[PDB]
């Protein structure tokens, strides 16, 4: 078990620096902190796509609420899915536990 973190930045001055205390401040390591410089020619979507081959099984993914997960279509269900399979659980800073509660009902 780990303590993982995803980041992402959104402002142009220091949002990875800002967002890695906001992992901490939620309990993750820093040296797992799957972060993504998305301040850059395009979005770096590599956190999620490195954390879904990092997490081991029964890790807590702890994620931040600085902007937003995905935008449209289902991407933060979509690696939230993806953890569920892989018997990992994913942390959210908004409530303090994982998605209890996202199926079809």
């Amino acid at each position: 078990m780990r303590l993982f973190g995803y980041a992402r930045v959104s402002t142009s001055q220091q949002s990875l620096d800002i967002q890695v205390r906001a992992l901490k401040d939620a309990g993750v390591k820093a040296n797992r902190i799957f972060t993504d410089k998305a301040s850059g020619s395009s979005s770096d979507r590599k956190g999620l796509d490195l954390l879904r081959m990092k997490v081991e099984e029964g890790d807590v993914i702890l994620v931040k609420k600085l902007d937003r997960l995905g935008r449209d279509t289902a991407d933060m269900i979509q690696l939230i899915k993806e953890f569920d399979a892989q018997g990992v659980s994913i942390r959210f800073i908004d409530d303090g536990i994982s998605t209890d509660g996202e199926m079809g009902k």
